[PDB]
C-alpha cells in the first residue's frame, strides 16, 4: 500500500483536503445569512463537540483500515461490524464524496475560468455610483458564463469556455491523482498549499484597506465577531453551524478516512489530526471571513452585504467582491488573485474527494492506479453533465449527499466505531501511537455527547425542514434524485462484486 | 453452460423470443399506417432479404460462442475479431436488449393490469351510436391507468394499480428466468406458445364475424392484403417495413444469439432457426394481421382506421379493440382474452430480451445464476421508473435503441461475422450440422445484398428523418438519451471488469 513520504507532506494534504472553496465561499455566506458573530458561538461549540471528535475518529479509522489493505468504508465498516449491513452503510462513502465531487469539480472549474478571464482582462466594464450599474454586468458575466436560463425552462446553457474549462479542471485534477498519494496529492499538496495562505493573506491585507461612505472592513469583522445571545435559542443556526463544520472539516464524505488510511500503523493521527483541524479553522475563520464580508460591508453597509449573502450562494463569491475589487486600482488583477486563491483551494480538496472512489476501485477491485484513476474521472465528468445542464441539480446533489448525507453518515460512523465496535477499542485505537493523547474528557464527548448532539440535530432536522424540501420543489428535483439514487445503486453492485472477487480469490488460496 | 433440452422445446421458445408484442400491437399500426397492402411488398421481401439471413447469422454466431461458454457479443464479437474495438462494439448487444426491455416489461405489465381488470368486469360502460362516446370512455380508462399529462408538465402518473401490476409482472419474468434455459424459458414456452396459438386463432374467429353498416373483417382483410406498387417508391414504406421486420423477429437484440449459445454444438440451426422465423412469421401476418385491423375497419370502415393507427402506438390496441368488442355479447371477456394472448406474447418476449444481461453476468462475471437474475430484474426496475413518470421516455428508448440501434448492430454484425471473421468461415460454421443447407444464392445475399440495402437504409434514414428529431423535440428528451447513455458507459465497465478479472485468472492458471 502506499504510504504518506512525510510528517508534513501528510500534514498539509490533509489539510488541503479541508481547506477549500468551504472556507472562501461558503463560510461567509453561512456566517452572513446567520447574524455574523450570532453564527460563531454555535460554530465554536460544534468544532469543539463535533468536528474535533470526529476528525480524530476518522483518523483512526482509516489507518486502522489501512493497515489491512482497504480505505474505504464498504470494507472499514465490515472490519468494525461483521454484518452485511455494514457493507450496504458503507455504500455512502462511496456515493457521498462521488456525488459532492460531481458538483464540486464544476464549481471549482468555474474560479479556472474566472480566474484565465482575470488575468487576461477580458471582464466587464463597469460605468464609473449607482451599486446596479456595477453589480449587473458581473451578474451577466456569471449568468452567461454557466448559462442561467432567460425563460420558463429549467435548463442551463454554458458557454463553449466554460465546459472546455471543466474538461481542463478534470485533466488537472486527473493529472495529480494518477501520480497516487505520495507523488501526486503529497507533493501537490507541498506547493499549493503554501501559495493558497500566502494569495490569502495578501487578499485579507487588501482588503483591510478598504474604506467608503458606507464603512471600513473594521466594520465587517465587527459584524462577524460581535456575539448575540439572543440566536443561541434558534434551532436554524445550529442546523447551519454543524453543516458547515461538516462541510469545512471534509466530515463525513469518506475523505479524511480514505486518506487517513495511508498513514502509517503505527504513525501518529491524534496531533496530526488536531493540527490538521485547527489549520482548517484558522484559514476559515481568520482568512476566509476576513475577506469577502469585510469587502461586501466596506462597500454597501452591515445590511446590504446581508441580503447579498441571502441572495444566492454564489453571488458574494462571484459577482459582488469582483465588482468590488473593479472600483479599486490593479483591481482586475486583485480578482484574478481571488479566483486563482478558489481554484487551488477547490482542487487540493476536489482530489481528496475523488480519492475514496479511486481508492476503492484498487483496493476492493484491483485495478491498477491509472485505471482507477480514469474511471473515476469517466463517471463524475459523465455525471456532471447533470449539473451543467439543469437548473438547481447542483442543489439537489448539495442537499442530499453535502448537507444530510453528512450528518447522516458522521452519526453512522460513530455508532459502529465507538459502540459496535467497542468504545474502548475505539478509545485505544485513536490513541495508539499519538504523540499527544487525547483529553480523558473526549472519550464521554464521543461515546455520548457527540452522538446525542448529532441525533437530535437530524431530528429537529427531518421535522421542521424536509417536509418544506420533499413537497415544495419543482418536478425537475426527481431527475437529479433518479440519477443520483441509481448512482447509489451502482456503487452497491460494485462492493457485491468485490465481495465475490473476494470470495472467489480465497477459494484459490 | 445449459443446453435447450428438446428440439421442439428450443424451437417453441426462440418462436416465444419472437412472437410478441410486435406481432399484435406493432405490425397492425406499421401496416396501417402504411397503406395495408401496400406495406406488405416490401415486408416480404425484407423477409427474404434481411430477415431470414440475418437470423441465420445469429443463430450461427450463438451456437459458436456458447460453443466456447460465451452468449453475449462483447465476447462472441471478439471471439470473430480480435480486436478492442469488437468488445465495444459487443456491447451494444447488451445495452439494446436491456434497454428495449426497459420499456417493453411495462407495456407488457399494462396488459397484464388489462387482463386482470377486464376478467374481473372492472372496465368502462360505454353509451348504448356516437363513436367517441363509446371510445372515450376507453381513452379515459388507458390514460388513468398510465396517467396521461392533463397539463403543461411532461409528468405521467400512472395508478396505484399499474404500478403493483409492474411489479407483479418483474416477479413473473424473474419467476422464468430463475429457472434457467430448460427448467425456466423452455418449459414455459411449451406451455405459453400453445396457448397463444389458441387463445389468437379464436379471437380471429371471433373477429371474421363482425358486420356493421361500416364494413365487414373481409373488407380488413382486402385493405391489408391488396398490393399498391406505387408506394414501392416510396423510401419511408421501406424503412417501416425493415424497422418492422427487425422487431418482429427479435434481430439486432442480442438475444436470438443469446438463445442460440445454448443450442449444442452440432445442432442444426439452418431448419431450426427457419422454422422459428417462419412461426412468427405466420403469427404476424395472418394472427396479428387479422385481429386488430379487421375489426377496426369492420366498425369504422378503412379510411377511420387508418386515422386510429396513425392516432398513436397504443391506440388500436388499448383503446378501440376493446372499445369495440364492448359493443357485442361476451364483450368484456373477448377483452380479457385478447389482453391474456398479449400477455403471454409479451412475457416470452420480455425473458428473451433480459437473458443477453443474465448470460453477460454468468458467463463472463461469473455470477450465479440467482444473483445474475436478480441484479438484472434489479436494473431494469429501477430504469423503468423512467418510463413510467416521464412523458415520451418511452419513445426515445423505443427510437435509440428499437430502432435505429437494431438496424446498426444487425449491420455490425454481419460485417463481423461474415467480412471480417470470413465469409467462408461463416458460410461453413451456418451450414455445420444442418439438417438442411442454407441456399447457395443466400451466401451472396448475406455476404453483399443485405449489408448493402441495410447500408443504403441507414444512409436514407439519417439524411432525410433522424436531422428533424435532433432539432424538433422536446428538450426532456435529453433525460432520457443521458440516462441511456449512462447505462452504455456502465456496460462498457462490465466489459471491462470482465477482462480483467479474465486477465488475473489467467495469470493463476
Ligand atoms: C459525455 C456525455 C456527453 C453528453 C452530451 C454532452 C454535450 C456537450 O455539448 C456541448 O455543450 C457546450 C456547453 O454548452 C456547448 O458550448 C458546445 O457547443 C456543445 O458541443
Ligand atoms: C484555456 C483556453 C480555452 C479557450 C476556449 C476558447 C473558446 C472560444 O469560444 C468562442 O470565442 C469567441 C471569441 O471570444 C466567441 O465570440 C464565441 O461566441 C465563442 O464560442
Ligand atoms: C442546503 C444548504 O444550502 C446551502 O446554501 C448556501 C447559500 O445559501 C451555500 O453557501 C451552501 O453551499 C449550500 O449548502
Ligand atoms: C442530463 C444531462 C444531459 C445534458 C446533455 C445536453 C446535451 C447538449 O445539448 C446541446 O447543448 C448545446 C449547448 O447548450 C445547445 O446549443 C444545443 O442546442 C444542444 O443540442
Ligand atoms: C468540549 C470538550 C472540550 C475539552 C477540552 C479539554 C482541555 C484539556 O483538559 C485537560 O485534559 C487533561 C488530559 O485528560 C487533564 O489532565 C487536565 O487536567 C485537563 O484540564
Ligand atoms: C423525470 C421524471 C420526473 C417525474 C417526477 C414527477 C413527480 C412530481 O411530483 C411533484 O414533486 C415535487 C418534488 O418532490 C413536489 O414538490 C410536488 O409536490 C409534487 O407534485
Ligand atoms: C426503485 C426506485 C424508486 C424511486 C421512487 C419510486 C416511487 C414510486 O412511487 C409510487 O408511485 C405509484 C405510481 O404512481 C403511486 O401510486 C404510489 O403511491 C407511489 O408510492
Ligand atoms: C393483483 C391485484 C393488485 C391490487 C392492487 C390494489 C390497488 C388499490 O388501489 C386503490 O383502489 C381503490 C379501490 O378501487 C381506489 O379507490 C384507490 O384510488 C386506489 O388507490
Ligand atoms: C420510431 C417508430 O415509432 C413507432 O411508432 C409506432 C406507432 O406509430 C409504434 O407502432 C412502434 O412501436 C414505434 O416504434
Ligand atoms: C426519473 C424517474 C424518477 C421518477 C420518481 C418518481 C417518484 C414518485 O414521486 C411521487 O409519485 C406519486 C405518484 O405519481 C405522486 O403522487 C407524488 O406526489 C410523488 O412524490
Ligand atoms: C431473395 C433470396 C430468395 C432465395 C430463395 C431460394 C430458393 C431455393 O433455390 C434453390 O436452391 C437450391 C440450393 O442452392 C438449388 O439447388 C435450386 O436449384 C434452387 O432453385
Ligand atoms: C436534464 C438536462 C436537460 C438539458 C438539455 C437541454 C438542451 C435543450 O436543447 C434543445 O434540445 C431539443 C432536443 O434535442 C431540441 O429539439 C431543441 O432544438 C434544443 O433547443
Ligand atoms: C461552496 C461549495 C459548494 C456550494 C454549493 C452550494 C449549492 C446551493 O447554492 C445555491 O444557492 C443559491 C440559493 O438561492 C442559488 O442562487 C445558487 O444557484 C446555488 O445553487
Ligand atoms: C409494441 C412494442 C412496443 C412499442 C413501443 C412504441 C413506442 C412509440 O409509441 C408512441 O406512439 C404514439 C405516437 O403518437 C404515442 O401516442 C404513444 O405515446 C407512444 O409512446
Ligand atoms: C467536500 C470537502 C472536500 C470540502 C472542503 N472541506 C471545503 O471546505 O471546501
Ligand atoms: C424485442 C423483441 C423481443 C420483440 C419481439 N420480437 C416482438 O415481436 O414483440
Ligand atoms: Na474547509
Ligand atoms: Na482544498
Ligand atoms: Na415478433
Ligand atoms: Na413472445
Amino acid at each position: 500500500r502506499e504510504h504518506w513520504a512525510t510528517r508534513l507532506g501528510l500534514i498539509l494534504a490533509m489539510a488541503g483536503n479541508a481547506v477549500g472553496l468551504g472556507n472562501f465561499l461558503r463560510f461567509p455566506v453561512q456566517a452572513a445569512e446567520n447574524g455574523g458573530g450570532a453564527f460563531m458561538i454555535p460554530y465554536i461549540i460544534a468544532f469543539l463537540l463535533v468536528g474535533i471528535p470526529l476528525m480524530w475518529i476518522e483518523w483512526a479509522m482509516g489507518r486502522y483500515g489501512g493497515a489491512q489493505g482497504h480505505g474505504t468504508t464498504p470494507a472499514i465498516f465490515y472490519l468494525l461490524w461483521r454484518n452485511r449491513f455494514a457493507k450496504i452503510l458503507g455504500v455512502f462513502g462511496l456515493w457521498i464524496p462521488l456525488v459532492v465531487a460531481i458538483y464540486y469539480v464544476y464549481i471549482e472549474s468555474w474560479t479556472l475560468g474566472f480566474a484565465i478571464k482575470f488575468l487576461v482582462g477580458l471582464v466587464p466594464e463597469p460605468p464609473p455610483t449607482d451599486p446596479d450599474s456595477i453589480l449587473r454586468p458581473f451578474k451577466e458575466f456569471l449568468y452567461s458564463y454557466i448559462g442561467v436560463p432567460k425563460g420558463d425552462e429549467p435548463i442551463l446553457k454554458p458557454s463553449l469556455f466554460a465546459y472546455i474549462v471543466f474538461l481542463i479542471t478534470m485533466f488537472i485534477n486527473v493529472s495529480i491523482l494518477i501520480r497516487g498519494i505520495s507523488k501526486g496529492i503529497e507533493r501537490f499538496a507541498k506547493i499549493a498549499m503554501p501559495t493558497l495562505f500566502i494569495l490569502a493573506v495578501f487578499l485579507v491585507i487588501r482588503v483591510f484597506l478598504l474604506e467608503t461612505p458606507n464603512g471600513t472592513a473594521a466594520d465587517g469583522l465587527n459584524f462577524l465577531w460581535t456575539p448575540d445571545f439572543e440566536k443561541l435559542k434558534d434551532p436554524g443556526v445550529w442546523i447551519a453551524a454543524v453543516g458547515q463544520i461538516f462541510f469545512t472539516l471534509s466530515l463525513g464524505f469518506g475523505a479524511i478516512i480514505t486518506y487517513a488510511s495511508y498513514v502509517r500503523k503505527d504513525q501518529d493521527i491524534v496531533l496530526s489530526g488536531l493540527t490538521a483541524a485547527t489549520l482548517n479553522e484558522k484559514a476559515e475563520v481568520i482568512l476566509g471571513g476576513s475577506i469577502s464580508i469585510p469587502a461586501a460591508v466596506a462597500f454597501f453597509g452591515v445590511a446590504n452585504a446581508v441580503a447579498i449573502a441571502k441572495a444566492g450562494a454564489f453571488n458574494l463569491g462571484f459577482i459582488t467582491l469582483p465588482a468590488i475589487f473593479s472600483q479599486t486600482a490593479g483591481g482586475t488583477f486583485l480578482g484574478f488573485l481571488w479566483f486563482f486563491l478558489l481554484f487551488f483551494a477547490g482542487l487540493t480538496s476536489s482530489i481528496a474527494i475523488m480519492q475514496p472512489m479511486i481508492a476503492f476501485l484498487e483496493d476492493e477491485l484491483k485495478l491498477s492506479r491509472k485505471h482507477a484513476v480514469l474511471w473515476t474521472a469517466a463517471i463524475v465528468f459523465f455525471s456532471a453533465h447533470l449539473v451543467m445542464f439543469l437548473n438547481k441539480s447542483l442543489d439537489e446533489m448539495d442537499f442530499w449527499a453535502g448537507t444530510i448525507g453528512v450528518v447522516f453518515f458522521g452519526l453512522t460512523e460513530l455508532i459502529i466505531f465507538f459502540w459496535i465496535f467497542g468504545a474502548d477499542k475505539a478509545w485505544e485505537e485513536i490513541n495508539r501511537g499519538g504523540i499527544i493523547k487525547v483529553p480523558r474528557i473526549y472519550y464521554y464527548v464521543m461515546r455520548y455527547i457527540t452522538p446525542a448532539f448529532l441525533a437530535v440535530l437530524l431530528v429537529v432536522w427531518a421535522r421542521e425542514y424536509i417536509p418544506k424540501i420533499m413537497e415544495e420543489t419543482h418536478w425537475t428535483v426527481w431527475i437529479t434524485r433518479f440519477y443520483i439514487i441509481g448512482l447509489f445503486l451502482f456503487l452497491t453492485f460494485l462492493v457485491f462484486l468485490a465481495e465475490r472477487r473476494r470470495n472467489h480469490e480465497s477459494a484459490g488460496t
